[PDB]
């Protein structure tokens, strides 16, 4: 059911969607570990993922936590990397997209730090990298992230040092840095259709001058 449109560099869609990739790098405190060492990305390709049943989903359910939330969806574009893309455009999120062992919970984690989601393309703490060099900072090999429409309703703001359900009451997790004051907030849903993989977006990181 899914079909994926090809944009073009000369799209403000493109153009919008790169800006939000690039303008949300940061660096980690593990020193690239996760994801490699990089300041920036080399964007090859913004593809919208069009799929009416898994949309539909999607709005189903978000009319229903704005009903529940004072007519307040709380819609967010937030990343998310895994090494299961492929299957996540097709099929939609489920609870084998859920990160049984995250912080927050077992949900499916979003990243407002696209180099954040970096750091899971290729498995929980960058797993061993890349297929065909083993390396977490490959800057060789083609990445895929996925730019997300998430409904967050109430979420639940949960301090941080830096398939489970919602605290009572509750759409979600805030997860939300207190140390590092520059790092941005990650939420976690336990619903998979209350998100959408609006964007997928192939890149490779850039070795820093
Ligand atoms: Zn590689």
């Amino acid at each position: 059911g899914t079909i994926l449109i090809d944009l073009s560099p000369d799209d403000k869609e493109f153009q919008s969607v790169e800006e939000e990739m690039q303008s949300t790098v940061r660096e980690h405190r593990d020193g690239g570990h996760a994801g490699g060492i990089f300041n920036r990305y080399n964007i090859l390709k913004i593809q919208k993922v069009c799929n009416k049943k898994l949309w539909e989903r999607y709005t189903h359910r978000r009319k229903e936590v704005s009903e529940e939330n004072h007519n307040h969806a709380n819609e967010r574009m937030l990343f998310h990397g895994s090494p299961f893309v492929n299957a996540i455009i097709h099929k939609g999120f489920d609870e084998r997209h859920a990160y049984i062992g995250g912080m927050f919970g077992a949900g499916i984690y979003f990243a407002e730090n696209s180099s954040k989601s970096n750091q899971y393309v290729y498995g929980i703490g960058g797993g061993t990298g890349c297929p065909v060099h083993k390396d977490r900072s490959c800057y060789i090999c083609h990445r895929q992230l996925l730019f997300c429409r998430v409904t967050l309703g109430k979420s639940f703001l949960q301090f941080s040092a830096m398939m489970a359900h919602s605290p009572p009451g509750h759409h979600s997790v805030t997860g939300r840095p207190s140390v590092n004051g520059l790092a941005l907030a990650e939420y976690v849903i336990y619903r998979g259709e209350q998100a959408y993989p609006e964007y997928l977006i192939t890149y490779q990181i850039m070795r820093p001058e």
